[PDB]
């Protein structure tokens, strides 16, 4: 199956890949096996004209500065994480980053976390239409892999041996042969 495999790598999951208009579908990002991983920054572009980012949590739509939802990993009090997002929501455009910072006690821990949810976006159906949403390379991550950056316990970027898998689509896929034959139009002339 699709995530029935056994690489390196960040992706995004989707809490369903179905809503109607009004209603928010949960993306989570998640990484696999990242090798004493210890924080994150990525990039994130959607149709802004189609969905509008949200809390999850609260539902209140996003502000260019807005701070992402907490997964499981890079919450632990003890090795002092700092989170912070800024953005261009204007143009659909997400940048997220969260990081332990007591880098020292994590190493001391010699348990890394390395598999497991990261951040978590929620986007509100605007329009029930398909769109993607990817991670995607910005100018402001020249040494981004697909627009994700990643680190270690040393405070070292981890530029091999993971890739990027995008998330896949949202909404439309009609590609069936039903049964909805009628002439039912309005509309308006006179």
């Amino acid at each position: 199956n699709l995530d029935m495999i056994k690489a390196s790598y960040i992706t995004m999951g989707y809490d369903k890949n179905a809503a109607e208009v009004g209603e928010i579908i949960k993306a989570t990002v998640k990484i696999n096996k990242i090798t004493n991983f210890s924080g994150y920054q990525v990039n994130i572009k959607y149709d802004p004209t189609v969905l509008q980012a949200v809390n999850p949590k609260t539902g209140v739509a996003y502000t260019n500065s807005s701070l992402p939802t907490s997964g499981e990993l890079l919450v632990s009090e003890d090795y002092g994480p700092i989170v912070q997002g800024v953005h261009k929501i204007s143009e659909g455009i997400l940048n997220l980053s969260r990081s332990y910072t007591a880098l020292e006690v994590y190493r001391a821990s010699e348990s890394p976390e390395e598999t497991g949810t990261l951040a978590v976006v929620g986007f509100k159906v605007l329009q029930k239409k398909a769109t993607t949403v990817v991670f995607e390379d910005s100018e402001t991550m020249p040494n981004g892999i697909t627009g994700t950056t990643l680190f270690n316990w040393y405070g070292n970027r981890i530029q091999s041996g993971y890739f990027v898998i995008q998330p896949g689509e949202i909404n439309s896929a009609p590609i069936a042969t039903a049964t909805p034959t009628t002439k039912p139009t309005a509309f308006a002339s006179t």
